[PDB]
């Protein structure tokens, strides 16, 4: 049977919200010929998959990462192994970490409003997200920021790779030469934060022991990288979202402007109603079905974070933003950090920098106006405005 709804349809990158009805309703465990995968759409089946690590594992992640990453991520472990791994970089984000962290990051954020406040606009996107994403994220590492610009410039080629179906052969060249260059710059750090252990998650990856075992210098890089690209690319765009979602609500700007603590909830709501990371694959381990599709050991399918965020089973008016959901006639926990085994490790520490950021811009830029009225989106793997622009006094 013949299917004319395509998640690679031009319309889809443009607006995805028809197609994520459509999927729901009408296929919801959607095959795709050209990259032979299924496209889940529902929340009930995607939170059922991503709770199940044994039944859907991340064994696809192996080679759409792996061959730009150097070694193994943390997202490809498992068991004692990636409990304490994942541990320790939870680690380098929170405790006296994130104490000495925020204030750096403090400076990150004034440095780059310094610059802008003058010219009375600024783009959240290219002038605050992109630039504050990646020095933020090479604060928590370690990495100090001489070289910010050609971090961001490799960081794009990695993430391409990553983000991206069926590249050709000279797009694949670049991000690995990228990669090369990444791990040409990395390395030397690793090397002498191996003598002069530094308050750095890089010297917490250092001093991490597997039972007076440590783990190898390239196993440290690609965690590394593992960090700087799962850091960086979902900061622009949530901060982009966000003050665009509220900006297009004044009722709502207002409500936060009033009442500064609603801005979690803003955030919250902003990362359910604008997923910035759209897709999640998983391995099929074993035969299985959802509704009366049936799904081969070996199979690939790929979670819809952002439909399954907008299904109307999980969520009340779901296609509607608004800052004052609860649970106390249909509330659910978005899945914008995942669920189960693999739940984002930064969920947290990503929640307090965009309020930190969040509560400078509103204090800083005063009367904010929106000037970008209508955004236009790119990415279906992750996914953010081009351009953000506001205006202040
Ligand atoms: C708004 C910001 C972010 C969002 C929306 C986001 C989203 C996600 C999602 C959806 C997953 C699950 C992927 C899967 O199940 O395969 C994930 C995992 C992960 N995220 Fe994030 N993330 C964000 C920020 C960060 C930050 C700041 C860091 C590092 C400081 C980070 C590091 C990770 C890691 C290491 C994993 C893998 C966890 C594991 O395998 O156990 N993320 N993230
Ligand atoms: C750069 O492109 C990607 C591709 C897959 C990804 N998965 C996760 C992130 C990410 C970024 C960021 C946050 N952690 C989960």
């Amino acid at each position: 049977l013949k299917v004319y709804n395509s998640i690679f349809d031009q319309a889809y990158e443009i607006d995805p919200i028809p197609y994520f009805n459509f999927l729901r309703k009408h296929d919801p465990v959607h095959y795709e010929e050209s990259i032979d995968a299924y496209f889940v759409s529902k929340y009930k089946d995607v939170k059922y998959i991503l709770k199940n690590n044994d039944i859907f594992n991340t064994k696809t992640l192996a080679k759409r990462a792996e061959p730009v990453m150097k070694d193994r991520v943390l997202a490809q472990m498992s068991g004692q192994e990636h409990k304490s791994k994942k541990k320790a970089i939870l680690k380098g984000m929170t405790g006296k970490y994130l104490e000495n962290l925020m204030p750096i990051l403090e400076k990150r954020t004034n440095d780059i409003i310094n610059k802008h406040i003058e010219k009375k606009e600024i783009d959240i996107v290219n002038d605050f997200g992109k630039v504050f994403a990646v020095q933020s994220s090479m604060d928590l590492l370690g990495i100090n920021l001489e070289n910010y610009e050609k971090i961001r410039e490799w960081h794009n080629g990695i993430a391409k790779f990553i983000t991206s179906f069926n590249l050709n052969d000279e797009e694949i060249k670049y991000s690995l030469e990228c990669s090369d260059k990444l791990e040409n710059y990395l390395m030397p750090l690793i090397k002498d934060r191996k003598k002069s252990t530094k308050d750095d998650l890089i010297s917490i990856l250092l001093e991490y022991k597997n039972d007076e075992n440590s783990i190898s210098d390239t196993e440290i890089l690609a965690l590394s990288l593992n960090v700087l690209l799962a850091a960086t690319e979902p900061v622009d765009k949530t901060l982009a979202y966000l003050f665009y979602n509220l900006l297009k609500n004044p009722e709502q700007f207002e409500s936060v402007k009033n009442n500064p603590k609603l801005i979690k909830n803003a955030i919250i709501e902003t990362l359910r109603y604008n997923s910035p990371v759209q897709l999640i694959p998983r391995q099929v381990s074993k035969p299985f079905i959802f509704n009366n599709t049936e799904l081969q050991a070996g199979d690939t399918v790929i979670c819809m974070i952002g439909s399954a965020n907008r299904d109307p089973e999980a969520y009340s008016n779901p296609d509607e933003f608004n800052i004052h959901r609860s649970s106390d006639t249909s509330h659910s926990q978005n899945l914008s950090f995942g669920t189960g085994v693999h739940t984002c490790v930064g969920a947290s520490f990503s929640l307090i920098q965009l309020e930190m950021v969040a509560i400078l811009l509103l204090k800083r830029l005063k009367n904010i106006k929106l000037k970008t009225m209508e955004i236009t989106e790119h990415g279906i793997y992750t996914r953010g405005p081009k351009s953000m622009v506001i205006s202040f006094d």
